[PDB]
């Protein structure tokens, strides 16, 4: 999976090691092995979310097969909100998630593409 | 809507409050309520646009229903270029926009997905 | 084409001018004129890739017509890995690429959309 997290929290208001704990969380939530999980955190940005510039974050989740239905994404959403609201000290109104199905032909790994 | 703006302008050459003015602009342009508009600005990056590393910006716009046709996107493009060329002191040759339709099953909000 | 590169290498461990050399490389690799190539580098981020927070990078490539098959993407992948492993002093296990076909109605340029 590919997780990307934008936030207007300064780096020093994003708890040390969040990328590691979010990697482990996402492995468990998405039912994917941790050695296939990727996380990118981009702090210190300028953001509005739901019309407000209060602290907020935007998560994007891209994966093959497991983020393509409302039922799957609703289960994932509950878990990722429980984790990120408390890690980032944000209300549930200050986080949004976008889910993006991928297919294997889209992924360049070790100088090839595996289908 | 979800707006994301990458720029190689240093933060201090991106006018204070741009994320707020772009939020309000995008509400009016896309015909969406401001309390549904999200903006993320990522300044100070290293960029080339059209082969050149002169100051530039990249806007991405993701929304349900309103960014899915050339006719809609041409109307949006005129407005977002008028706003961003003058806010960022960039020529129209130094900005590009990408438009991405979303569907509601892709959006995790308050720990669920609403369809 | 639109290339975006996230890395947890500090800015000062990303060699000066990488965005320019990656622009030229991508023109040659994708068979697109350099004056249509766009590159964005976002260094200093917090990242995990394949479960590990060791130095890594994530490349995204978006283009019309040339990134839509496994055969095309496998050829591209070999070249972009040869370039980025050596520029960034990363093992091939520490880079992933995602490929995203675009269509012309998605691209706002000079205040319009060209189809």
């Amino acid at each position: 999976p590919f997780l990307e997290l934008d936030t207007n929290l300064p780096a020093n208001r994003v708890p040390a090691g969040l990328e590691k704990r979010l990697c482990a969380a996402a492995a468990s939530i998405l039912g994917k092995p941790a050695d296939r999980v990727n996380v990118t955190v981009r702090p210190g940005l300028a953001m509005a979310l739901s019309g407000s510039t209060e602290p907020c974050a935007q998560l994007s989740i891209s994966s093959i097969g497991v983020v393509g239905t409302a039922e799957d994404n609703r289960s994932h959403s509950a878990h990722f909100f429980e984790f990120l609201t408390k890690e980032l000290a944000l209300g549930q109104d200050r986080i949004l998630i976008r889910f993006f199905p991928l297919e294997s032909w889209q992924i360049g790994k070790i100088g090839t593409v595996m289908t």
